[PDB]
């Protein structure tokens, strides 16, 4: 009866997000992954190499799909008929933001709920934006993404 | 006692109107000073961002708006002000303020600095996240006095 | 034998820096100011001028030298065989993204420890962003940075 929707840029998608993904399968029924545009962020891959890395990072989970939107979340997720947004915790600066993120969507989307997860500790501290300042220099970055991921960013840098 | 109120307030929001309704009937001369912030890349010229701030106060008669370019601890020496008034709503936002205080602190001694917090109504309201979604055609009218909605509406189309 | 590399911008290098340079200095053997060329966030002086500027406000201290360079630090923290980071923390906020770095480049490099020092009360306000944005407006900022660092940066806004 629970359709939650993750929104998020996804560039790229990490072990990160891959944690709270597998986590939030086995809790609910339906998610659905909302890779947004992010024209602000002039983000490394394009919407279409982001949704398909999300996609194959989460092809083996049968509930969760991945969709792309440019549009305001708000409204976006009254076309994808999600009764749930799932947002990330992973430092207590994320909270300030996703709380005022939160309470702004309470009242574009009153009907829809704002819930949280951490990410397990060894899977914590992982930012996308140093897995591609990382991997734009030549580390290795297979201990943040997974290895389709990491063939992506390989084959992105040259 | 002349308070000045420096900001962006790229809009100016129901969270700064709360903040000003309050800081007017507490003293006697409020001087809002709309700081032009290219740094920013700001959604409103400095006119606009002036013009909708008077607009939003021109019912306060202790409350006037002047834009300025200048180094605000210069500013404020012009303007003969002795207090800065700054809102504080997240704790990421005092720490940047704690900062600011005390540099300005160096740079202007004999210049006060206060906090005061909008209430918990207002607490949440970003003008970022109100930008974005306006940028986006999602209705922004309960986060901003009715002149800043429509300023809002208009910028985009 | 310990051997201490302290990696920033330094955009420009402020008393803040400086007092940790001060107090690195008498308690390790070799101290290295590694300058990041940092091209995303377009430094007001380029890479030349602010090792330049950080060799001049640590001349007089006999085992500190300073380098420029635009790779991975934690390749270039190896290259440079030293086995301490050291990093500045005056809020809470850089706290969060320094646990965050130290966990990632501990990933990296798993035999360089990140170490942290926090500067006296008097120079713990002090921000380069700000040094620079009240210099580009005219303010004095003489007494939050070195003399030649203030007289570089009124020259280079005019
Ligand atoms: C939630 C949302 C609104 C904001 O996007 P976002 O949360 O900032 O982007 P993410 O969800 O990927 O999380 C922040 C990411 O952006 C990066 N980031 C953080 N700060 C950043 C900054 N100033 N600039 C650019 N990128 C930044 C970070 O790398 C972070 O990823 P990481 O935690 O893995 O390192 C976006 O997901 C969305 O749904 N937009 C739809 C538009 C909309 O409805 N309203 C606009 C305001 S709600
Ligand atoms: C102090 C000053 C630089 C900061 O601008 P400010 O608006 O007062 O501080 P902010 O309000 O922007 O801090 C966070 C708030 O702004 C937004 N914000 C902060 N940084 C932002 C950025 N880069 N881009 C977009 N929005 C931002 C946030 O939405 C948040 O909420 P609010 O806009 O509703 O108030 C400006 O007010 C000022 O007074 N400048 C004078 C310049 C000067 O004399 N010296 C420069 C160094 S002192
Ligand atoms: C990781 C790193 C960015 C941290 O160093 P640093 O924080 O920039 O060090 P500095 O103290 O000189 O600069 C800090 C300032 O930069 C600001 N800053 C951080 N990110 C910024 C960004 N995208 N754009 C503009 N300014 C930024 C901070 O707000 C801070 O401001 P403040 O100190 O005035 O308050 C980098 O400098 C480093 O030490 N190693 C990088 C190695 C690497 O991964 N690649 C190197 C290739 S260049
Ligand atoms: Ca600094």
């Amino acid at each position: 009866m629970n359709r939650v929707l993750y929104p998020g840029t996804f560039d790229p998608i990490t072990k990160g997000h891959g944690d709270l993904i597998e986590r939030a399968s086995r809790l609910f029924d339906h998610v659905i992954i909302a890779v947004a545009a992010s024209p602000k962020k002039n983000p490394l891959f394009s919407l279409e190499q982001r949704v398909a890395l999300a996609q194959e990072v989460t092809k083996h989970l049968p509930n969760v799909e991945v969709v792309g939107f440019s549009t305001l979340l708000a409204h976006f997720v009254k076309e994808q008929k999600a009764n749930v947004f799932l947002r990330g915790l992973r430092a207590v600066s994320d909270f300030e933001y996703e709380f005022q993120l939160a309470n702004m969507n309470r009242q574009l989307a009153p009907d829809v709920e704002s819930m949280f997860l951490t990410p397990s500790e060894k899977y914590s501290f992982i930012s996308s934006t140093l897995v591609r300042e990382i991997a734009a220099l030549g580390g290795d970055i297979s201990k943040f993404v997974h290895p389709a991921v990491a063939d992506a960013l390989a084959e992105r840098f040259k």
